[PDB]
């Protein structure tokens, strides 16, 4: 039963252990993307102390979806990982 909650080909990602450097932490990130679809841009925070996110761009919601469904429970970096969808507006071109 998709509900259909219009498109986004990138994916928003949070609770990980900034313990870990974007340079190894985003090698991670996309091998593990790269195993279900096809990465376009791997996005990641500052890495601060009590955020800790990141973003990771996927060629279409199918793959995003893909890959956040098949990860949706899986133990990275630790056990509690979370995967989700984000927005793609295009507003700040539209105005001009």
């Amino acid at each position: 039963t998709p509900p259909h909650t219009e498109p986004s080909q990138v994916v928003l990602i949070t609770n990980i252990n900034p313990e870990v450097p974007k340079e190894k932490l985003q090698a991670l990130l996309y091998a593990l993307a790269s195993s279900q679809g096809d990465i376009l841009d791997i996005v990641v925070d500052l890495s601060d102390d009590n955020s800790g996110k990141a973003y990771i761009v996927f060629a279409t919601q199918e793959s995003a979806q893909a890959f956040v469904e098949a990860f949706q429970g899986y133990p990275f970096q630790g056990n509690p990982l979370v995967i989700t969808f984000s927005e793609t507006p295009q507003s700040q071109v539209a105005e001009d």
